[PDB]
């Protein structure tokens, strides 16, 4: 699996697309998941959230029309999502969370 920060940045970059691994949140409830329960590994085995728009409501990350920001899940494995996050433009500038979308350091 595909879900480290390099693994997602040095791939986004190369393909331009996430790797396989991922599905977004209404894809994962669509199955089963139950964010309350903590049991996406049950309904989608191996697979992690990722694909969503991040709205940018606090213009914490550099804007520019036409550019729209996505997020994904960074080192999960089963359980209850963690704080990770690695948020990914249209114009391909990735950039990293670990504090739940707080704060945000360049990585590409």
């Amino acid at each position: 699996v595909i879900n480290t920060f390099d693994g997602v940045a040095d791939y986004l970059q190369t393909y331009h697309k996430l790797p396989d691994n991922y599905i977004t949140k209404s894809e994962a409830q669509a199955l089963g998941w139950v964010a309350s329960k903590g049991n996406l590994a049950d309904v989608a085995p191996g697979k992690s959230i990722g694909g969503d728009i991040f709205s940018n409501r606090e213009g914490k990350l550099p804007g520019k029309s036409g550019r729209t920001w996505r997020e994904a899940d960074i080192n999960y494995t089963s359980g209850f999502r963690n704080s990770d996050r690695i948020l990914y433009a249209s114009d391909w500038l990735i950039y990293k969370t670990t504090d739940h979308y707080q704060t945000f350091t360049k990585i590409r």
